[PDB]
């Protein structure tokens, strides 16, 4: 009674957070599309600190402009042309916007649920 | 009564959520710890590859085993000497491990709160 | 008496730390199960680099979209259809999310019983 | 009085069972390093199921009898000699038990004060 | 009926994302206050690297270890001691914890009106 | 319909902040791009108060008026030109306009669709 | 037709903007309310350096924890209570809130507007 | 055809506004520079109420006719000489009506366009 | 023939200001709305500082919480009910944004204009 | 050629229109001026209708002959003297009149180069 | 020579002056168009202060919505209907804008003679 | 030389041009005398026209002649009686003419200065 | 006496690590039992991978769905049904369950008899 | 002194427990490969008693006597010739039995150095 409707709650709670981190997720994948270009811009040799990890940067130049391993999934690192490869970001980024509309539809059926919990008088 | 001893179930789980975090931040730490170590054990020259942030990897080589940029918090460059910032490192560790022992403290306060409403009967 | 509400609360964590390690373990099928629909995405013959558990990543080609062996639990293994492995997959996922709805009706349970020893006054 | 003997008893343990996750972690190097030894003993070209991770396999050929990829630490995976970085895996290995030899000093000296403070009196 | 329920879900959820946001601000906060930490372990003459809002860093030293100018409010200037500044910095983080328990509050009042709407009938 | 429409209207909100937080973005570039310029009117040795992240302030020297670092993207430090890394980033302005013509570009195909849809009958 | 259309859509989107207006002079007011409890957390005679407008900041001691000029409205002010102005403060901010509210409802009814004119086939 | 027509109103329309806001961003300086002449006229201590942001105004009084802090930018208060910052001020200024020179230029550029557009019949 | 397309241009101009004054003429009556509204929160007696048009204020209290003069333009005086002398306020700033209405048509006339001396080749 | 010369003409058209602006407050001053003098010349209790900024009047009894607050600019506020601060406000207008006086100095400079580029034959 | 473009630039100026002027007229037949469009809002009987010339104004009704005075040449008056006069009156403003378009053409044709007279060399 | 005897000929023109229209005033205000004179010669309910600012004119009638309101200055109204404020007005009218002596006074200055200059040789 | 002590720890020690075998025990338990559940969920006649105990698999297919043989130990089984073996496995899974709540007692009371002799000054 | 002796002797004893694993490892590998010679002596159809880890057994008919499924190591599988991974087997066996004989040369070194710190006298 009280208690379908708090846990329709807490659902749709739970699914807006990960809607939220998928979002997060997707602004990652393009900033490391703006990274790539940004990569892309810059020429050989010229000195360069990155990360690792944690807040020590150690120095490096450039030399790989041609194209750039990347994980198929999860484990993987395959030379794969950064055109290529980068589209198939964009492609899983609207694979997960189509994954945020499928949360939002889940999100339209809780609140349908509530209505119709409500209707039952 | 039945609210004040949820509340402090509710502050032990957080703090324990909140310990459980800063030992991860602890483990991260000393991974990139062992990970400076182990770019020590290299040498200049050496063909590396690196990521990106995200999951693709691009190559870098050697150039800096001297000293190594670092923050002093949350904003900060600092090219400082890589045995020093490294203990620099292992002692902010040791503070989080301080702060660790002060909320297992703080744990054992609210357990003897709970204890102190019991010994009200 | 007091040790035996002590030994609620820690019934209680570790039930908590159940939760967590299934909502780990339910993630890590899920990433795994994005990594299998990524390797149909890709075409066979195209090399991939893949783990050996550790750190080192050996190269391979794709000629495995056909259908897929899988375990059913611990020992096994059986070719199966990746959407009929997939269907599986998500199947044990729901039946693991029904099984930490049971852990947490038996923390509201656990918390219900220390509410209770609250009203035995 | 008891609290900081009980406190070194509770640094013992939680350095036993570091030691346990050290040696366990030695031990996944050691079944990596047979591993790597047996994909030596066959040749290019022959037909394995490799697994995806998680419990499902996909099938392969062999190209991999060059120089594998590996890690300086925590993100990366450089293309090195088998041999040489495999000794390094193991010197690392001895790193480790040298780590370990430490931690048992430690133990070592936690009782030692235990029985320091037996002495006191 | 649906629409006054609704309407509660709405504020529940703008008042979740108000205190997802003023976490965030006491975790910057803290943040701060680590980084002031770390700059009094820092001496003076030693070269710093400071950011200029955007992603360039500008090279500066340490003179500030007297005690440090902030804001009393949005707009002001005021030297205080570093210490009691930072006190008043915690003061502020437990003002927000307060605030945060009358929005918790005022989320367990509209989840009551809620339920007081269900049991109209 | 109506919900597709509604669907636009959404979309076309949603570019709108997008475009809104764009522009912001580059009023803040152009703010920092000021700021760069107005150290480069000073000079070196001058005492200036530059804040630590939050609203506090500590006090700097100049001494490093040649070239500043910058981030390629995301993650990097590369002390570039302070000149040409300053056209870069107007660069970067300039994509983002273009960028933001795509999106309003966009929103015109958005309105072509209400229009299409309104010509349906 | 069309141009009804695009009517409501540049009402709605104004709406918006009126929207977004006032939330931000919400926020300047709350950002004002925190500012003179910050002020009323110190005390007399401390000084205190304070904008003129622009990024001069010029001195002055403390001497106005009694009772505060406020504006009645446009041009006014006169010496009220800090507490019973801040309330005051307070009870526009949610006379405003209302306003919004009102906005939204006009938004609301332009929708349906929209859906009529659909409706109408 | 008549798309590059209404993009270079608007492009001109955008510019007036910018020259609009900017000469607006000149009055407001002269009018806080003024204020603080006005100030030098003043001697110590004399009371005075000055504003908290928001309409309300506090009481404070005057010892601050040495030299006055200003920003390099956007995060900057730098205790300067008020007859040298008066000065920059002006300069600044001055370097806001060379770009309201060059954006009026532009505009000159635009309706060159224009005439390009008629010369091509 | 040129000349008369710009001289459309500088009367659409014209007309774009002459919409900013009517917007600034509006958002006077709004404020002068609120103020009146305010001026009906508050009660007789109470002192209260108005000013004398420029830099100075005097000193007034309220009586007149009855019915307000008003002039019906440019001359005149007439003691009307505040709310319905409020409400014709609220007609006139109708008739404002009809007149606002006649101007954006004049200007999409202009610009029709224009495309059609465009069209004439 | 011509066009310096017409640049210097809407210079001169800009600094007479700043004139005419400044000669206009001046005498506006003047006539806060002779209000003031008018208000001293009645006493405290008197029966007044005075604006709400816009053209509505309330009514106020006077209380007000001691001496008049009085902004420094833009922000500001402080009771000084009526006579002082009058004087004050004559030797602002005799500042005005001065800068006036440097403006008609700028004029003629402006036709001395006029005159210069005529002289350059 | 010189007296020729003191001459034009005195013509210029006066003409600039009449405009102002011209436009100031225009804008008071405005002012008072919208009054009696006011007091056509208003009924007949309703109380009306009006002024004396001087700012004392005495009390009248509304009788008069039927004919007004009117004059079409520099000396007297007669009365025709009110609102075929009140088109009369916007014809006559129109009128003096196309005189005010003259003399527009005017201040072209004075630079032109400025331009010509520079082309003689 | 001559050219200060060309600034006294300036101010004594300028203050004649203002002594005209402190007597045109003068005039105005006397005229307006009259016409409240011929306001006290007729009785109430009488219908001649009155000036509405511009060419058209309304129908008043008579029913104020008790007491007349007054501005104070600039934005003022007040009920006084006509016959007190008659006279204060005209007492100003007085004062003006003070005013108008003191700067009769001050052309003689300037015609003594003149006289300087003579007696310079 | 001291040797006893640590007696003591190496008998809390080797409960800790039977704890942890039969922990380890419990959690085969499990996963074979979740295994023989999804194999009562899987058909008869499926083709099926299963080990030789070590390292090789061997094919089988499934035909027993009816019920399940098992022993206590090694010698003669029987026959029972899948969910009453099941129960009676769980019903094992509890026996160890107390057995550990033994060993935690036993634990306990070791540690009491640590602190009784240091208690025994 | 003796104390790196008993060093040497427990560090023999963890040799020969690794002698004893290792050997009870080569007996299981010889267990199961006997098993699969009784596999070998069977034949497709036949009904057979299978182990599956707990005291559950199924049945099963043969269908794998053609080539056998075993793994690379930890994670792989590769169905080969049960005479050629017999083979494999069994060389491996005898990789484990020259480790075993060099680890029994480690304990003569080490029984060695033992000898020679008896010949430091």
């Amino acid at each position: 009674i009280n208690e379908a409707v708090r846990a329709y709650i807490a659902q749709i709670e739970g699914l807006r957070a990960e809607i939220g981190r998928l979002d997060a997720t997707i602004a990652t994948l393009r900033q490391s599309l703006a990274t790539l270009k940004s990569l892309k811009t810059l020429g050989e040799g010229k000195t360069v600190l990155v990360p690792v990890g944690s807040i020590a940067q150690v120095e490096m130049k450039v030399e790989k402009m041609d194209k750039v391993v990347v994980s198929v999934g999860q484990n993987i690192s395959a030379e794969l042309e950064y055109e290529e490869a980068l589209k198939y970001i964009e492609d899983e980024i609207k694979k997960l916007l189509t994954f945020r509309l499928v949360l939002e539809q889940a999100i339209a059926e809780l609140y349908a649920k509530i209505e119709d919990l409500i209707a039952e008088a």
